[PDB]
C-alpha cells in the first residue's frame, strides 16, 4: 500500500484562475537495472491498484510543497513515450486548502483514479509499437485498427485479439486512501 519510484516526464503550471497556481505533472514507474541507472519499469503488472494510487497520492503531495501550488494535478502513464504510444495507469488532483480547482469547491481531493493492476513487459512492448507504427495506418483520419493489430502480431509472434493500446481501463479509488 506504499508508493513507488517515479520520474517526471512533464511538468507544468497553469495561472488562469487568479491568486490559485494550479501544477500539472505526468509521471512513469521507474526502477534500477544491474549498472545502477533508472529506467522506466519493465513490468508492473503485480503492482496493486493500492500502490499505484499511493504513488500519485506521494507524487501530488510532493509537488504542492515544492513548487507551492494551491492545485496539484497527477497523471500517471505506462510508460514513457507518445500519445498514443501508452496509457493512463493512475491519476489524482490535490487541493491542500479543500477549495479545489476554482477556489470556490469544498474538496482536497479529486479524479481519483487507478487501474486494478500495472501492465506486463509484453502490454508495454505492445504500447510502445502501437505509438511507432500507427502513423503508417492512418485512413481517413482514424487507425486502421485491424491492419496494425494483424502487423504487430506478426512483429511478436502472437495473436492480434492479445494487440490493444489499453489492456486495463482505469477505474475510481476510494477517498479513504488518501487520508
Amino acid at each position: 500500500s506504499e508508493a513507488q519510484f517515479f520520474a517526471p516526464t512533464k511538468e507544468s503550471p497553469y495561472e488562469g484562475i487568479p491568486g490559485r497556481l494550479r501544477y500539472n505533472v505526468r509521471i512513469v514507474l521507474v526502477e534500477q537495472d544491474k549498472q545502477g541507472n533508472y529506467i522506466a519499469r519493465r513490468d508492473s503488472s503485480t503492482v496493486s491498484k493500492r500502490q499505484l494510487a499511493a504513488t500519485v497520492i506521494a507524487a501530488a503531495r510532493y509537488y504542492a510543497q515544492e513548487k507551492r501550488a494551491a492545485v496539484v494535478s497527477i497523471t500517471l502513464d505506462s510508460q514513457p513515450g507518445p500519445a498514443f504510444g501508452k496509457t493512463v495507469l493512475a491519476t489524482a488532483t490535490y487541493a491542500p486548502d479543500g477549495k479545489g480547482v476554482s477556489g470556490s469547491d469544498d474538496w482536497t481531493w479529486n479524479t481519483l483514479q487507478a487501474t486494478p493492476r500495472g501492465l506486463t513487459a509484453q502490454e508495454l512492448k505492445i504500447q510502445c509499437l502501437w505509438g511507432e507504427m500507427r502513423g503508417k495506418f492512418q485512413v481517413d483520419g482514424s487507425t486502421d485498427e485491424r491492419r496494425l493489430k494483424a502487423a504487430i502480431a506478426k512483429k511478436l509472434k502472437i495473436p492480434a485479439e492479445k494487440v490493444m493500446l489499453n489492456p486495463v481501463f482505469p477505474e475510481p479509488f476510494p477517498q479513504e486512501w488518501t487520508r
